[PDB]
Parts: C-alpha cells; sequence; structure tokens
C-alpha cells in the first residue's frame, strides 16, 4: 500500500486482474505504492507492450517483474522492454504476508472499485476512480504523504 | 550444476505423475499425484529439498508450477525458480510399462519404475547407475 | 554399514509419522501416512529404496512392519528385514514444534523439520550436516 522501504526506485510489478468479465492490467511502483491501471481489449502481449511503453516514457523504469502468462512472455513485450531499456524478470517476488505486492494491490483495487462502483456507469470510469483514490490517499506512514507524492519525490531525489 | 533440477507432469492411465530429474546425473524421483495442483507439487518439492541440495528448479508455465503454493515453498526452501527431461518422461513411461503388470495400482508401479531406472546398471559395469552418479556428484561438490 | 536403516512409527496430533533413519549418517526421512498399516509402510519403503541403496532395515514387530505387503516389498527391493531412531523421533518432534505455526497441516510441518535436521551443521566438532554425511559415506562406499 505505502511501498517497501528497502526497494530501489526502478522496480515495478505488473499483473492482470479480472472484473465483470473484463481485463485490468495493473503496474505498481514497489517502493512507493503508486499504481497505474487500465482495462484492455484482450489479455495479449500486444496489449501488455503498449502499456509498458506508456509507463517507460514517463517513469524511469529499470526492472519489471511479472508472472509467466503468454501475454507477459511474448516477443512483443520482450522487444518492447529491450527498446525501453527495461530488464524483465519473470516471477513476482513472494512475500509471506501480502503474497505479492502487485497482488495485494489488485485486491485493494477491487475493494475500492467495489465501493465507488455505484458512482460510475462504466467499469473503465471506476477503475480510474479507484486508482485516483488509492494514489491520493495519505497516512501516518510519512508526514501525510500519499503514494502519488512519494514516487515523484523518490524519482526527484534520484534525478537530483 | 549439481543444484539444478527439472520438474514436469505427465499422464498415463487417466492419471497424473509428478517427475523430478537431476540434470547432471539423470537421477529421477517421481510420484502419482491425486491432482495437478500447486499444493501437491509444493509438498513433493519440499520432500526433495530436505533430502538433496536443491538450488534451482526448471519447469514449464503449468498452473501447478506457477502456483503460489509452489512459490511459497521455494522461498521457504531457498529455491530459485526458472521457466522455459522430455526424454526422461519418455524413458520413465517405458520402464513403467515393463513392470506395470507386477502391480495393480499405478502408484506402486511408478515407484518400482523409479527404483529400476535409478539402480539399473549402465555401461556393463557397476558404479554408473543414475543413483550412483548423483551421490558422487553431490559428495564431490560438498 | 552404509546400507542400514532404522524405521519406526511415531504419533503427533493424532496422526501417524513414519520415520526412517540412515544409522551411519543420522540423516532421516519422515512422512505422515493415512493409516499405520503395511500397505503404507510398503509404499514408503519402495520410494526410499529407489533413491538410496538400502540393504537392511531395522524395525520392531509392529503389525505394519511384519505384514506380507511389507515383506514382498523388501523381497522385490532386495532388502533384508531385521526385527537411534527412537531418539531421532524425539529430536524430530522438537523441531516440528519450532516450526509448527509456520504451516497449516502437520504434513508440511514434518517436511520442514526434516529439511532443517538434514541441512543443519552440528555435532562432531561442528562441521558437516546429516544431509552431507550420508552422501559422503555412500559415495565413499561406491568409490
Amino acid at each position: 500500500m505505502h511501498g517497501q522501504v528497502d526497494c530501489s526506485p526502478g522496480i515495478w510489478q505488473l499483473d492482470c486482474t479480472h472484473l465483470e468479465g473484463k481485463v485490468i492490467l495493473v503496474a505498481v511502483h514497489v517502493a512507493s505504492g503508486y499504481i497505474e491501471a487500465e482495462v484492455i481489449p484482450a489479455e495479449t502481449g500486444q496489449e501488455t507492450a503498449y502499456f509498458l511503453l506508456k509507463l517507460a516514457g514517463r517513469w524511469p523504469v529499470k526492472t519489471v517483474h511479472t508472472d509467466n502468462g503468454s501475454n507477459f512472455t511474448s516477443t512483443t513485450v520482450k522487444a518492447a522492454c529491450w527498446w525501453a531499456g527495461i530488464k524483465q524478470e519473470f516471477g513476482i517476488p513472494y512475500n509471506p504476508q501480502s503474497q505479492g505486492v502487485i497482488e495485494s494491490m489488485n485486491k485493494e483495487l477491487k475493494k475500492i472499485i467495489g465501493q465507488v462502483r455505484d458512482q460510475a456507469e462504466h467499469l473503465k470510469t471506476a477503475v480510474q476512480m479507484a486508482v485516483f483514490i488509492h494514489n491520493h490517499k495519505r497516512k501516518g506512514g510519512i508526514g501525510g504523504y500519499s503514494a502519488g507524492e512519494r514516487i515523484v519525490d523518490i524519482i526527484a531525489t534520484d534525478i537530483q
């Protein structure tokens, strides 16, 4: 939720969850807890490559971890990663508590989407609503910092 | 590498068999599992880790292998998982059929077959059975 | 002798644990079985005899060790049946308590404890582990 204190700023995890028969691709900045998410037409490697190219043109993505789905091991993905300078790593690191960072995120996210699902006509709107909420949520974790503020801050310090 | 192993699942008689092979010696361990689930595999690989020095394990993207139960056991045991023996599933099924008639149940025949494959004299001279080979490679490593 | 083994059944949480100890090294193999019968002892024996060169197996007169199902298994496997493990059992149960909470079923708790005993380096001026000694002895015997 608020990130892992011993993680580097370049690590990201990526997974696909499912809601109402739809495909939701998620990406989490392990160190802050910040996430990006989106509904996709199909669970293809072509769809996973677009998303990763969007994510690299904005954040300094060094390494991404994913499971071994056909969509994640495809050559379009692989090629995409090579182009972007991303080091791919198959297998989402295990954690005895959360099972997986990007795993507890897909859960928190379906939790939120569940609370605000009334205030939306399309799942696409709600997905984006949940992410906004997750990202602007502050907590004692650090002087009232949110996930969205932690990453720009972590990436700023790095650049500086 | 002595710590490298390959795991895979095969089918026979409307059943499922979990097969583990030591790539350096060709040594095998196998067992007929009630279902191709990640929990039956985790238990299996856990038995195999407190026995042999398992560092790395290679498998396909099969559900039971990309399961979290298996992921958790590998983390607890200190095993690095890789994805990406096929002959080993072939010889094993060959020997299973040579001793299948000596048993009613497949679970028993499979173990008779692993015993056979691991102890069968090779080269026309002792000391070279898959089972003899693994014990040497590990000791020469320790 | 590197081919001698001691087998015995111990109980925990109303379940049956079938323990096997390589007398020379101290290395063990444990397993919770459905029932304390010959069919289960046999099956277990054939897996152990398939990975390690077993010759003799020391058990008591338990109804499961003296069954013909177990006898025909030894015959097949070329194992002599003779009618340390006792202590081993006590050792094994001690570790099982240390990691018991780390597992849902006693099953894997038993396997976790076997992993811990075999990989633990201790005894004899502290150097090797029961798991490295067994491979060293059998390989020394083959060489």
